[PDB]
C-alpha cells in the first residue's frame, strides 16, 4: 500500500498535471481534485512496478514506485 508521504506526493504531481494542461493556479487545481475526491473518482493506487492517481477514471499521475519511494522518504 502507498504511505501517506507518498500519497501527498502522488497529490502533488497531480496538482502539477493539472496547472501544466490547463493553465489554472495551484490553488484551482486543488478545488477540481478536492470535487473528483467527493464524488468518489479520485483513487490512488499501485502495483509493484508504478503508482497512478486517476480523476474521473482517467490517469492523471504515474511514477515508478521506487522513484516515489525516495522521493517522499528521503
Amino acid at each position: 500500500p502507498l504511505t501517506n508521504d507518498e500519497r501527498q506526493l502522488m497529490h502533488e504531481l497531480a496538482v502539477q498535471v493539472v496547472c501544466s494542461q490547463t493553465g489554472c493556479s495551484p490553488d484551482a487545481a486543488v478545488e477540481a481534485l478536492e470535487s473528483f475526491a467527493k464524488d468518489g473518482t479520485l483513487i490512488l493506487r499501485g502495483d509493484t512496478e508504478n503508482a497512478y492517481l486517476e480523476a474521473g477514471g482517467n490517469v492523471l499521475v504515474h511514477a515508478d514506485r521506487d522513484w516515489l519511494a525516495f522521493h517522499a522518504s528521503y
